[PDB]
């Protein structure tokens, strides 16, 4: 109930990220482009698969997965602007930090809903997912000349 | 300068962007005897689509253009409709309803092809050839499994 | 750690029972749809044989002795075997493997509650997984019936 | 060896003929489960096929002549072909091939017999292998179509 | 898109034909060159066959009905079918490989401007990737013989 | 007849997977590296001609055990408690008679259906045999023995 | 009949073999930051290089032509000029080369595919259009490195 | 150990030390058995080598700074080396492995649940994953060695 | 009860052995043109020969015999003849020297299936049949390169 | 040619040509014997490729710089090119092939020697194993036309 | 360092210790550039293993005794260890690889010199390969950095 | 080059030898440790079968005439063979390996030293690689046998 609340969170936040994702792929440009161009395409991919396992848990319990763009764009908490090429390589990575920090803390919230509703499949499905965000959250970070700052 | 290409390739964009939506709440709320097939099948559906998305984006950047890129901007420059997810639809009506999709994109697909024909934008023209070739077959298939003719 | 133990044994019986329902509705299925669900038992049966081999050899690891025959099997599983029939309809045959996984999912919830009781998170890392898995087939048999997973 | 080359040459005829009618299936196929059955004659096909040069290939090591033009195909077969038809339900189209493959399996046997007496053992093995797999699929067929096997 | 339908349904004829002859070039082969124009016969086999079911799909998918029996194949094909015969030798076959593809090239090339005119572009393109390859296998073949391509 | 004996194999082929399981679990002393994981590979054939011949009777009209009830009841092969005590040694002459009894199996297997003209069936038990048998001489020779089949 | 076909096939033929040449002295004398991605990438290069060539002489040999096959034909035919390789040329620099061949290319390629079709070979007419489509889609992303719209 | 980031760090110095320690095994390895348990020992190393790994970069993800010199290293570890000896026997070498999996299953534990107390659940998955495995190997040791695993 | 299977068996020991050794010849005195297939067509009959060699040793052992294990043994029980390789035998000779072994081994692989059937040694039986479908395919294929019937 | 450097450099300008006469014989081919050798030119074209990479390279390291432009590979390069002749027979195209190859064997000797002399051993087991595999291919390829090695 | 068995254990040490430093480079790196040598740094570690596995298996192949602790890696090596620091610019840290490598390369020579003198010629070439691939990757190290390799 | 190319050949036919040796030992083994040994002594066969080959196509293209026939092999090599005996124990079999391979250790220097005075460097590296690994085989034999290599 608050278990299924917080996936169908995610599922919202997640379709929202991997729109701006496929924004910094797109518009990307400046030193490091050959890099970080093709690299967005493995977040993506990692994000697709959550919003995969996500939705489908929360269909599995017997709820309703947010399935359209309005409900996405409404439900979400990630905002969007316009595409523009003339954003610097270093503000396109610091932007891909902050949607990063967003989903880990999503995550941290929906383990400790799953955790006190004794939804344990849930539960591991989010500490997963957060693991990986946070590693990718050090190395961008890194890139950048900063220490992770969690 | 490729005005028509370049627009009907951002059609493109926006179109795809709603049609993989589309496929993902048929994915998710499918119920039914051929569910074990067609719920997999969505999976290489979605594949494919996103493979467009990605060239026709990418040859719109190419050509000097500015790419949709937020979901805002998909859902108000597409043609498709979206309706809330329901598990009572039947199989029957979801794959009826993927069949209207598809008929849309190859039409779109073919006023992509005469567009860039026009202009003199083979590279253009062939990705929309190759593209509407694809989901043609997929219409007569999807078709076939309704027990009717293509009727393209 | 007494009752991990015993709730890994318990699994180690139904999940050999588990096993033979399984081999019985692939071999005695008729009905359009057989040829997608014919092969589909195929693929239980191996995630099915993974979990026994597992969970048996954690109880190995623990200091155990872990059921090791057909008798054993048989006096100590909660799942009932009935003899093989051809003129079960398809559907009947899906609703079938549907009750042996909501059970099985269940004891899996068991082993769960007396790892985490008991201090024993490897044990309780291997009932989360398989439970998980099992809950997910349930959800796709259902829909193929035209049904909820109603959990 | 002439009763055996004789049974290799009609083979040659016949699955070349069994491979056409599949084609059909294959092409004119429409109704529920067509997603499943329609690449499925890709691998009969594909078998059907391997039988072929396989025997055609014995019957030119052993000196003979096979068939090798439509004409020939054709006319010495015994199996006979009718116009596509898009309008044959997928039930009536599987029957189709349950009886073109109860025909192969028991010209296989002639052929199984024939080599035997002879002592041809190399043919012999080539039909067995064949009759086996063949008969396996009409299990298949038919435990869709809610029956037994009847062979 | 009358025209259309009608030179992709002959091309089922025609490619189907085309493959019979393959196979007997592969069966009947003799002379110096056997071992590497065998198997390289078989490559041919399995490029003709990718020819004929896109393009039989293509007239299905146009709401067409292909030709789909031995019958049909022999009286609608241009293609002449003569006895195997071992006594032909290494030349004379590949030389009727040659005419065989000079033959489909003509073919593609007919049915990539009937397509053209209809405004049938997808059948365009499958006519025209098919007559590339064709036209660089003649070239090969020729050369092999010590002849210029001469298309 | 053919169904009956590859129905028995069925029941003979389920308890004798239960027995390579015990093996593999129970097993200590100096070889345990190499012959748990061989047990493995032995269960992993066992249940390969159990489907095949199984399936086989279905084509023929037959109807295959499906119970443990069933298979234990029809075996010919008998189970006993696991005991971590049994030696290496002891644990590999016990694989050894399981396979004796599954040849000799398999050998009427082929006899009888030889004498029915059941000839798929036929090469079924032969194939099986051959590789059983092979097993023996290489079992056997880790025992310091020759294969006296 | 099909001379200008004929003529423009072999063009290639000689830019390409010079092409190959450019791309493996970038290769080999590249220095500075971003080393360790441009350098390996050189390689891709020449290998899709590498394709074209042989790809367009074939067709050239398949059509009854004789290709250019000794270095002073590639050398005099070819409309690319090459200069010694020096060390001391930057990153940016050895990019922005590559751009200047690859547009030159792409122009050839187009050319190619205008006589083509003038002449009814749509076979010839093909290959120059797949080779445009990715030279033209590399234009973009070597751009976009250097800060750069693709200006094709 | 204060907190998670302290038992990391310890972690990483003990994997250090256990890593040269199965190095040592390798390399002076003699009697029967050689064969097997050479290879294997590799096997180790490079699960060892993989958990080095996670752990470091966890405690750098959290904002710490793992041990990175051999010096570090070997004053921080718990382990003790001593020089290599080709006079060992097998068995002795296969013990002298089972003390250092019994240490490090240990250190695993005391991980578990200082990061469980902290409510850092990635750190407190990566010490329950790494327990799993090395308990299993113990198992497996013991097995070798006739002995049951006495954890 | 299995002393002729076993019999036999050995003896297909020792010429399985020659024929290995004469196939290594051919395939290294080699000259002429059809080198460059018939050299590395050699290597695939001779792994074909060691597969049948390990296959019946194996079966013996099996049955409690003892396989020849010796150049010796091998060379004295065997019924075919080795002579010193020569650079300037044609390219046809050799061919047709590796079909005279063929048709050798093929009558001894009758010989082996028909001394097994008559003993009910079905498993002896069966890699006699195999291992003779097998070669006489491969005589088929040689007499086609040398323009004959293969007469078997 | 004083030292390592220069012979090196002398490699890239003679590998270059090669790989163009090659190119050659790929295309100008015609003749039985076409379909084994015409893509055999291009495993010998790959390998040229190899060693012409690797000699430039080893060149950089040492502080070099190799030829990379047609004019200074022509110029420093001994081998000569002609116009590319259709009529040219398939035998002698592979003993121009040979002339090549054995022109090849003799640089990497001198380069051998060089090297050795100097004690770049490096560059020296650069020439020695692409003298080993030319020399191999001397042979085949003279086996190919009757005739011994002659090395 | 006076024969061959003595300098392949002085490999053994400075091998060991370019991989802790070498794993210290990957760990605390930070800057533009850190997500393609990131990566690239386990490349070179994997390939310094390798070298150390090699050379540590033929001094016990000729009946010595490998250093394999980390008190004796340390106290032999030639190389100094300072503790991580994540302040370190892109720069600085290829250029303490590029000062390690130079070094080993050093040392390869020095285990070539020796094995040459005594004639051990399988030591030698285990000195000679490993010399060559390090001396290319110090190429591709000093041109990311804008220099001439000087070796 | 007459020395080089009498130790080739005379490594043509000890190498014929020790493969038969090999598949004795393969065959005729029993005891606690055949199902470890018996598979690799076909690891040891083709490794053989290898340098065999090599060996033999060295001395082809540098104008000898290798031994081809089985009398050619028994008389010219000093290896020595026994009839089969299932009574050897294990041990002694391993040990009987070993001294076949110290026998061809032993061999491939002289054939080092021989290819090195006449400046055959292709022939000089192959003998190396080749002594390289069979010393390697030695160090693991005598390991299992608890004994120190003793080269
Ligand atoms: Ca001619
Ligand atoms: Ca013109
Ligand atoms: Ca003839
Ligand atoms: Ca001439
Ligand atoms: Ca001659
Ligand atoms: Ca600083
Ligand atoms: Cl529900
Ligand atoms: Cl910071
Ligand atoms: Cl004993
Ligand atoms: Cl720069
Ligand atoms: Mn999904
Ligand atoms: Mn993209
Ligand atoms: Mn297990
Ligand atoms: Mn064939
Ligand atoms: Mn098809
Ligand atoms: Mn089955
Ligand atoms: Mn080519
Ligand atoms: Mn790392
Ligand atoms: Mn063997
Ligand atoms: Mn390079
Ligand atoms: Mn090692
Ligand atoms: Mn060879």
């Amino acid at each position: 109930a608050d278990s299924k609340a917080v996936l169908n969170q995610a599922v919202a936040d997640l379709s929202v990220a991997h729109s701006i994702l496929h924004q910094v792929h797109w518009y990307m440009r400046g030193r490091g482009f050959m890099i970080w161009h093709p690299k967005m395409d493995e977040y993506m991919e990692e994000i697709d698969g959550y919003l995969d396992e996500m939705s489908e848990r929360l269909i599995t319990l017997g709820g309703a997965p947010f399935s359209t763009l309005k409900e996405f764009s409404e439900n979400s908490q990630l905002k969007e602007v316009l595409g523009d090429y003339n954003v610097t390589i270093e503000e396109q990575l610091a932007r891909v930090v902050e949607v990063f920090r967003y989903l880990a803390a999503l995550f941290q919230k929906g383990f400790d809903v799953s955790d006190e509703e004794g939804d344990s499949v849930t539960n591991d499905i989010f500490n997963v997912a957060k693991a990986s965000i946070e590693k990718h959250i050090w190395m961008l970070q890194a890139e950048l000349g900063q220490a992770p700052k969690l």
